[PDB]
Order: C-alpha cells, then structure tokens, then sequence
C-alpha cells in the first residue's frame, strides 16, 4: 500500500484481542473507519462516528465496548487515496464480578514525607509536617481498583464521603477539587464546579461531605488542603465512605517534626 510520499509499511494492534473496558491501540507505520465495538477514540485530527481523518508512525488509542462478543472478529479499514486495506481484532469476554472484591474502595494519602514511630507490636507510619505555616494537601482515591483495568472498580449505590478534619486543623473549603474518571474515560476530568452547583459538597473549616450518588464503575479522586491552627501531638484525619448499608474508614495520621 503506497500512494507516493507515504508508504504504509505495517498496521498492528497492541493486543490482537479487544474486551469491555480494556486499553488497546492501532499503530500505523508509514481516513480510518473503526467499528461500533470501539468507544473513547483519541490520538490535524478528527473523530466522526468512529471515523478518523488526519519514516514515522501514528498511534490511535481506543477502548473496547459493552457489545463485544468472544470469538467474533471485527473490521478496522484503512483507506489512503482509495485502495482500502482491512485488518481484524477478535472480541473476548472475562467474567469480571467472578474476580472476588479484593481491591480497597478508598485510600487517604498526603503530600508529606513518611517517618516511623516504634510501638508495642509494629511501626506506625505518619506524615512529617516539616513547615507548620505551609498547608498539608490530602488526596482521597475512591474506587481506584487496580488503577488500570476499570472492571476492577465496583458499583457503590448511595456513596456519601464524610471527613471530620482533625482538631488543630482547618480545611480551606476553596482548595476542594473533585476529579472523575468514567469506566470508558482515559484521563481524570475536574468535576468540582458541577458538584458545588448540584448541591453535593457541604463543607465548613471542621467538616467535608461529598454525596456522589450511585458511583457507576467511576474512579473519583478528592484533593483538598488544610492549615495548622493549633499545636497537637498528632493529626489523625478520619475519612468515611458510606455505600449501600456499609461504612468503610481510611486514616492518615500526621505529626509535626522537632522544628
């Protein structure tokens, strides 16, 4: 396949199988019709109902759809100055819920270095706050799964996050920042303005409450900042996700250094 300037040498997939929620890509070493089993298509550029107009190469990233069938091949055509050239990817299906719910549904971490403190049986880790006047940035990753396969995520009905901020700390309510990643989505997307505007965030200096509703295999991150108001021995931040008649805590202890 050669038009003149451009000689398409090869056309190869990352995996020659494709499945529901799984990252893949076409790679075209030198208009391209993708079928209805390819959601979330993205590398001039174009995406037009699964049709993509444009010694190097070109990677078109896609993700498999709900309507894939195990064993069935599906065409991707590659039309350059007429002369159309078709290759095939075979559908696959994994029983996703048959993987027993092992991945934690919430972590609460911080933008601090770690020190240890030896205890009667174990070391407690903690965030060392070196500078009392600079703020402490907490992150909270709700429904991560493994962090690459979105089928490792859950369905959480009536999800309602709730953090009591530690005594001697004060939440900057303006610092609150909710990122969202849908099942099919590629990157996080700042949905903070959407959540304030739809009456989901109730937050004073001592409290946080986000009402996510039905988390539908959706990874939410929650970044907020805090400031030291009063000296304490430590600062045990207590996050709590309430989902479908359950409660789940995450905890981040942090202490000031010797100064």
């Amino acid at each position: 396949q050669n038009d003149g300037a451009v000689e398409i040498t090869s056309t190869t997939f990352e995996s020659n199988t494709v499945a529901k929620g799984i990252s893949n890509n076409l790679r075209i070493d030198y208009v391209i019709s993708l079928p209805d089993i390819f959601k979330d298509i993205e590398p001039d550029f174009d995406v037009k109902d699964g049709v993509v107009t444009l010694t190097g190469y070109m990677i078109i990233r896609f993700v498999g759809n709900s309507n894939i069938r195990k064993g069935v091949s599906y065409p991707v055509s590659i039309d350059l100055n007429g002369k159309p050239s078709t290759v095939y990817i075979t559908g696959e299906e994994y029983s996703n819920s048959s993987s027993g719910a092992q991945y934690p549904l919430m972590y609460k971490t911080a933008d601090l270095p770690t020190a240890a403190t030896d205890k009667e049986q174990g070391r407690e880790y903690y965030g060392e706050i070196v500078d009392r006047n600079k703020p402490i940035k907490y992150f909270v990753e709700i429904n991560l799964g493994d962090g690459v396969n979105p089928n490792t995520r859950s369905y959480l009905s009536n999800a309602d996050f709730f953090d009591n901020i530690p005594k001697g700390m004060a939440l900057d309510v303006n610092s609150i920042c909710i990122k969202r990643m849908g099942y099919y989505d590629e990157r996080s997307s700042d949905v903070t303005k959407d959540f304030w505007e739809s009456n989901r965030i109730k937050a004073d200096t001592k409290h946080l409450e986000i009402n996510f509703g039905d988390i539908r295999y959706e990874r939410y991150t929650v970044i907020y900042e805090t400031r030291i108001t009063s000296t304490e021995s430590g600062y045990l931040n207590d996050a709590k996700l309430y989902y479908d008649d359950k409660e789940l805590p995450s905890k981040h202890y942090s202490k000031l250094s010797k100064d």
